């Protein structure tokens, strides 16, 4: 599933983990402040940790490509929480005026 920026904020204001799944050049030279990194190839190898499982999870990725593609693995990755996608990725939430942290 889907979520908007907008829906996503409401989430994260109630405990939700938004983790972006890109590498971290990408996350330092522009990221979401509320966001956890964790690079979806690290992921795939040893799993979500602790600290960022909650009851929902929202992946984001740049555009939103790699969580539409890889959308299986992100469900296996973040079982059992609710799990949702950031529409349009982090592009999205900036189209929606949404604060991002640039270098």
């Amino acid at each position: 599933t889907t979520i908007s920026p907008h829906d996503a904020q409401e989430l994260i204001a109630r405990g939700a983990k938004l983790i972006d799944i890109r590498d971290a050049d990408e996350y330092l030279r522009e990221h979401i402040p509320e966001a956890d990194l964790a690079p979806l190839s690290v992921l795939e190898q040893s799993g979500l940790p602790a600290k960022l499982r909650h009851e929902q999870i929202i992946f984001h990725c740049q555009a939103g490509k790699r969580t539409s593609n890889n959308a299986d693995k992100l469900a296996a990755i973040a079982a059992p929480a609710e799990i949702f996608l950031l529409e349009d990725g982090i592009d999205g939430w900036k189209k929606a005026g949404l604060p991002v942290a640039v270098n």
